[PDB]
C-alpha cells in the first residue's frame, strides 16, 4: 500500500498503474504518474492560474485490475465521510485524508468505468488521460467523468478503413474481454459490416494469467491461413500475453492493433521476431520536451516522492540496491537516463491536459465562486461538484500548457460527450537501420492518409488477408460451402 | 424523505462501516459511536431510491433486496448485480 500524498487546500487523485500486481509497468504507469506530478508541479510553480492555493497530490495504484483500482478509490472517497463521522477521548488525529477536489486518472476502461460510478455518489468530477472506450461516452450512467482522449468508435472505423485500404476483406480477430476489448471489438465489427469486410474468427481472451489459453487462441487463427492479417484489440498486458504466445508457437501474423498496443517497447521487447509488419495505431499527440527534460533529470536520489522509484529504477537498470547486495550488481552513480534509454510515451501529454484541465476548471471557479482574492476563501471552502464539472469542464477551452508550435489541434475541447478529438497515429513496427523501433507512418482525423512507400511488410510481401477469390458474378454466382463468410465460384449457364 | 438525494446520504451513512475498520489512530482512544457492519439493506422503496442504493452497494458487494420497486430498469443484473427484489417488474 504505497502513496503519494501532497498537502494542498484542493488534492487532485492520481489512478495509474504503477504495476502490471508484482512487475512494474516501466513505459506507461510511471511516466504518465511523472507527467502528472511535474503538470501540477508546474501549476504551483506559475502565478498565472491558481495563484494562492496549493495543488497537492493523492496518487494511488490500480495494479491494472477493476478490484484494485475500485480500492484505491474507495481510499480516495474515504474524506467526506469522515468529516460528518469523530467523537473519543481527549483527540484523535491519526492521518485525515484530504478532500478529493477531482480525480486525474482512470487508465483502463474497466478501472475508468468503475471509479466514475463510484465517484458519481459523490459529485466528484474525473477526467481520464488513457480510456478511449466507448462505453464512457455515455453522461447517464457516468455523468462526472470526462476525458482528454476521443471515443472508441472512431478507433474501430479508424481500424475498419485501415483493413479496406488494404484490401484487407478476410481477417481475423482477437479482442480481450470487459468493457474496452468487447465494446470497442462490437463497434469494428459493425464497420466491418457497414464496409463489407468478413472476420474470420472472434476471439476473446481474458486476465487469467493462464498462457493455455493464449496458445490456443494463437492455433485458432492459425486453423485459417487466409487470413492473415489479426485485427489485435486488447489491453497492454493481453497484448504481451499473446505476443508471448505466438512467440511460443510459430506466428507470422500482421498484427493490426489498437490503442491498447499502440507504440509500446515492451510488448515488442518480449520477443520482436513474431511482430515485423504490425500496423498499430496509437492517440496522435506531440511529445513534451519539458517533460523530457523533466525526466531525463530525475534520479533515485532526486524524487523521493514516488515509493515506487526505487524499485522503478532496480527493475529498468537490472541494478539492485544495498538492501539485498547480493541479487544484481550495483547502480553507478552517473547512471542516469538522459539519452537512448527511454522512449516518450504518447500519452504523456494526455494526462498533462487532464491535470491542466482540472486545474483551469479550478481556477475558473475561484475567478467566479471566489471574486476579489485569488487566495481560497469560504465560498472555495465547499467546492460543488455538479457546477463545477458542469460549468468549467464540460464547457472549457485552453490551448496546449508546453506546444510552442500553437497549432489548432493545440487546444483542450471537452464535447456534449467529454471527449476529445479523434486524431489517430498509424506507426508500423518496421526496421530501418537494424535496430528494431515504431515510427509513424500514418494518420486518421477524418480520412485515412497513409504512406505505403514506408511500411516494410512482414516476409517483405503485402499480405494478401482474402479467401480463395472474390469471384465474379456475371458469369458464376457463390454458394459458401465451407465458411460462413467465405465463397466459391459456381459457373452459370447461357440460359440460367 | 422519497427522494434520490436523501436517500443517497442514508445509504452513505448505512455503507460508513467497512472504511471506518480499515482506517483510528489518535490519543488515548476513540469510541463515539462505530457504525455496524450492514450484512444486508432491506428497502428501497420507489424506483429512484432503489437505483440509487444499488448503484451504492454495488461497490460494496452488500446484497440489497427491495419490497416496493417493481420498476423494469433494476431487472437487469449487470448494472444491479447485488439488488433482488420481492415484487415483480414493470412490464408486467
Ligand atoms: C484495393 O481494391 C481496389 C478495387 O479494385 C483497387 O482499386 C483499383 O484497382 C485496380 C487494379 O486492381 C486499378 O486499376 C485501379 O486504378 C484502382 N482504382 C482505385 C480508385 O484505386 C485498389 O488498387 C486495391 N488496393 C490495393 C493496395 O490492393
Ligand atoms: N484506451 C485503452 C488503453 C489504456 C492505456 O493504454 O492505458 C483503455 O481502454
Ligand atoms: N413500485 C413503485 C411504488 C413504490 C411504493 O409504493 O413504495 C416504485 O417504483
Amino acid at each position: 500500500r504505497r502513496e503519494i500524498k501532497i498537502e494542498g487546500d484542493l488534492v487532485l487523485g492520481g489512478l495509474f498503474p504503477i504495476n502490471e500486481c508484482g512487475r512494474i509497468n516501466e513505459d506507461r504507469g510511471i511516466q504518465r504518474l511523472e507527467a502528472m506530478l511535474f503538470a501540477i508541479d508546474e501549476i504551483n510553480k506559475d502565478d498565472y492560474l491558481l495563484p494562492g492555493v496549493k495543488l497537492g497530490v493523492h496518487i494511488l495504484d490500480t495494479c491494472s485490475r477493476d478490484t484494485y483500482a475500485l480500492e484505491q478509490s474507495l481510499e480516495f472517497v474515504r474524506a467526506s465521510l469522515t468529516k460528518v463521522d469523530p467523537d473519543g477521548s481527549y483527540a484523535i488525529q491519526e492521518n485525515i485524508p484530504l478532500l478529493i477536489a477531482g480525480v486525474i486518472g482512470g487508465s483502463y476502461s474497466s478501472v475508468s468505468i468503475q471509479v466514475a460510478n463510484l465517484l458519481r455518489l459523490f459529485q466528484i468530477p474525473q477526467i481520464s488521460y488513457a480510456s478511449t472506450s466507448a462505453k464512457l461516452s455515455d453522461k447517464s450512467r457516468y455523468d462526472y467523468f470526462a476525458r482528454t482522449v476521443p471515443p472508441d468508435f472512431y478507433q474501430a472505423k479508424a481500424m475498419a478503413e485501415i483493413l479496406r485500404f488494404f484490401n484487407w476483406t478476410y481477417v481475423s480477430t482477437v479482442a480481450s474481454e470487459g468493457d474496452y476489448g468487447e465494446t470497442g471489438i462490437e463497434a469494428f465489427e459493425q464497420e466491418a459490416r457497414l464496409r463489407n469486410i468478413c472476420i474470420a474468427t472472434a476471439e476473446k481472451v481474458g486476465r487469467s494469467n493462464i498462457r493455455k489459453s493464449y496458445d490456443s487462441v494463437i492455433r485458432e487463427l492459425l486453423q485459417k491461413p487466409n487470413a492473415r492479417v489479426v485485427v489485435l484489440f486488447m489491453r497492454s498486458d493481453d497484448s504481451r500475453e499473446l505476443i508471448a504466445a505466438a512467440s511460443r508457437a510459430n506466428a507470422s501474423f500482421t498484427w493490426v492493433a489498437s490503442d491498447g498496443w499502440g507504440a509500446q517497447e515492451s510488448i515488442i521487447k518480449g520477443s520482436e521476431h513474431v511482430a515485423y509488419g504490425a500496423i498499430t495505431l496509437e492517440l496522435a499527440s506531440q511529445p513534451v520536451r519539458q517533460f523530457d527534460r523533466y525526466f531525463q533529470s530525475l534520479n533515485p536520489y532526486n524524487n523521493h516522492r514516488n515509493p515506487w522509484f526505487r524499485d522503478f529504477w532496480e527493475q529498468k537498470f537490472q541494478c539492485s540496491l544495498q538492501n539485498k547486495r547480493n541479487h544484481r550488481r550495483v547502480c553507478d552513480k552517473h547512471l542516469a537516463i538522459d539519452s537512448s534509454n527511454y522512449e516518450q510515451e504518447s500519452k504523456i501529454m494526455f494526462v498533462v491536459n487532464a491535470v491542466y484541465a482540472m486545474a483551469h476548471a479550478l481556477h475558473k471557479m475561484q475567478r467566479t465562486l471566489c471574486p476579489n482574492t485569488t487566495k481560497l476563501c469560504d465560498a472555495m471552502k465547499i467546492l460543488d461538484g455538479k457546477k463545477l464539472y458542469k460549468d468549467y469542464l464540460l464547457k472549457i477551452n485552453f490551448t496546449a500548457p508546453f506546444n510552442p508550435n500553437k497549432d489548432a489541434d493545440s487546444i483542450v475541447k471537452f464535447d456534449t460527450f467529454g471527449d476529445g478529438m479523434g486524431r489517430y497515429n498509424v506507426f508500423n513496427f518496421q526496421n530501418v537501420g537494424g535496430k528494431y523501433s515504431y515510427l509513424k507512418v500514418g494518420h486518421w482525423a477524418e480520412t485515412l492518409s497513409l504512406d505505403v512507400n514506408s511500411i516494410h511488410w512482414s516476409r517483405n510481401s503485402v499480405p494478401t488477408s482474402q479467401c480463395s477469390d472474390p469471384c465474379a458474378p456475371n458469369e458464376m454466382k457463390n454458394m459458401q460451402p465451407g465458411d460462413v463468410c467465405c465463397w466459391i465460384c459456381i459457373p452459370c449457364e447461357p440460359y440460367e
